[PDB]
C-alpha cells in the first residue's frame, strides 16, 4: 500500500477526490486534521479495498512504525515518511490498501 504526504487541509480534499470519498468521510479526515494540529499529534489514515475510513494518533514515531508495520506499506516509506516528521513537515498521513499487485521469479 502507498502513503500520501499530508501538510494542508486542501490536500485532504484532492486526495479525497483521488481515492473516490464521499463528503461525510472528507469531513471526517478534515476533523481529525484539525484536531491533530490543536493537539500538536501526528494522525494516520488509511482507504480499505471496500472504501471504508479508519483513523489512529500517535504518542512517538516508534508507534507510528508500529502502525505503519501493521497496515503494510514498503519498509521505504517507513524510513522517508519518518524523515519528514523529523523536519516537522506533515501533520497527517494518508494510507492506500487497495494498490494490490502481482511479482514473482523463477
Amino acid at each position: 500500500g502507498k502513503l500520501y504526504e499530508v501538510d494542508s487541509p486542501d490536500s485532504v480534499e484532492k486526495i479525497a477526490r483521488e481515492l473516490g470519498l464521499s463528503e461525510e468521510q472528507l469531513r471526517r479526515i478534515q476533523k481529525e486534521f484539525e484536531r491533530a494540529e490543536r493537539k500538536g499529534k501526528l494522525v494516520i489514515v488509511y482507504l480499505t479495498s471496500d472504501g471504508k475510513v479508519e483513523i489512529r494518533e500517535v504518542t512517538s514515531e516508534e508507534e507510528l512504525e508500529k502502525i505503519l508495520k501493521k497496515l503494510g506499506v514498503d519498509e521505504e516509506i517507513i524510513r522517508r515518511i519518518k524523515r519528514l516528521r523529523k523536519e516537522g513537515q506533515i501533520k497527517l498521513v494518508i494510507i492506500e490498501g487497495s494498490l494490490e499487485h502481482h511479482h514473482h521469479h523463477h
